[PDB]
C-alpha cells in the first residue's frame, strides 16, 4: 500500500507519471530553472509520462538541457501546462521535464 507511487495532474487527476520513472539528468532528477519571462520552475525529470498532449514542433530556443529541443506538454485531459517534452539529444534521446508543484503524488490504483 505505498502512498507515493503515481503522479497525477493536480487540476483534474489525469494519470501522468510514476516515481519509478524519475530520471536523474546530470545527477539530479530535480532542476531549478527560469524562463525568459523570469518564472522559476522546479522541474522533475522523468523517463516516461502519459496522459499529456505535446503541442507544436520542437524548439531549441532557451533549452534548459543542452542538446535537447522542447515541446510544451499540457495535461491531455484539462490543458494545464505540466511541463515539456525534450527530444533530439543523446543518452537519453528523449525525456520529460514536468513542473513538480503542478502534479499530485499518491497511491497507485
Ligand atoms: O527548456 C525550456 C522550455 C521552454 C521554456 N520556455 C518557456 O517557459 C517560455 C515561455 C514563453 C516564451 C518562451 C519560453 C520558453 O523557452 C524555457 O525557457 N526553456
Ligand atoms: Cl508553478
Ligand atoms: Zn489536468
Amino acid at each position: 500500500a505505498p502512498g507515493a507511487s503515481i503522479f497525477r495532474c493536480r487540476q483534474c487527476g489525469q494519470t501522468i507519471s510514476r516515481r519509478d520513472w524519475l530520471l536523474p539528468m546530470g545527477g539530479d532528477h530535480e532542476h531549478v530553472v527560469f524562463n525568459p519571462a523570469g518564472m522559476i520552475f522546479r522541474v522533475w525529470c522523468f523517463s516516461l509520462a502519459q496522459g499529456l498532449r505535446l503541442i507544436g514542433a520542437p524548439s531549441g530556443e532557451f533549452s534548459w538541457f543542452k542538446g535537447y529541443d522542447w515541446t510544451i506538454a499540457l495535461c491531455g485531459q484539462c490543458g494545464s501546462h505540466l511541463g515539456w517534452h525534450y527530444e533530439g539529444g543523446s543518452q537519453p534521446q528523449t525525456f520529460f521535464g514536468l513542473i513538480k508543484d503542478r502534479l499530485a503524488e499518491g497511491p497507485a490504483d
